[PDB]
């Protein structure tokens, strides 16, 4: 499990994380509604393929994305992670060997905060300690 | 376990709430949710019967007030092993103020009434829980208080 599997890494390296879930009545829709009226950028990770390999891009929620280009299937993927549904997979790539590469306007913030595992469950981190164990390429989308 | 029955009450009512888990390198100091007002529960013995104050955690009750809010002189605090001792999951000051589940009256302070959301400790004090003021007076049905 992703999610298990991301808590026990961040606890070994002593990390201040908050895991914010919201109840069943909430939709995914109120839920961003909600981070951004609360001055919040909620950070989601999409899978490419950068020159025929796995990869992936974290950027706002709200926004959208070598020549060698091209989005991932979910079975090259997601998909292999049951448990974590499609479009809550935590920009963590490294725990799986993908590069990870995030936007310069998740930079920006203070913390960076995302899906972890559904849509209702969040985490959040400090960028600066995300930016530390990840290592992103920063990227301008 | 008062956190899972409260889930489970506040689902079969459609309720939003949030729930706020700090990891554990976090201290007691930097977890202590400035600004938004963090409601605690007291178990009192109001003419011998089990209630609940909910206040503002950095307020206290004293017996003047109370007695002022309540009008009987038949007040005292309640022991651990009157209610939050049957309770073990749940940590001692971590309890959420929905006494209607457990048949105890509900009195909240009118410092809490004024604000949009009420946040509390559900059973611990490293994990968090947020609905509107609205939804927990609807379905708590507590009596308003001047403490």
């Amino acid at each position: 499990m992703p999610v298990k599997k991301l808590k026990q890494f961040l606890d070994s390296h002593k990390i201040k994380y908050l895991s914010i879930a919201h109840s069943p009545a909430y939709t995914a829709q109120e839920i961003a509604a909600s981070a951004h009226v609360s001055g919040k950028q909620l950070a989601k990770t999409v899978i490419i393929k950068m020159d025929g390999r796995l990869a992936m891009v974290v950027l706002p929620a709200s926004d959208h994305i070598t020549s060698d280009l091209e989005l991932a299937t979910e079975s090259e993927f997601e998909g292999k992670f049951a448990e974590c549904d499609v479009g809550a997979m935590p920009p963590f790539g490294n725990l799986y060997g993908l590069p990870v590469l995030v936007s310069t306007k998740l930079s920006a913030q203070d913390n960076i905060l995302f899906n972890a595992g559904s849509h209702s469950e969040l985490m959040q981190l400090s960028f600066g300690d995300f930016e530390k164990l990840v290592k992103p390429t920063l990227v301008t989308l």
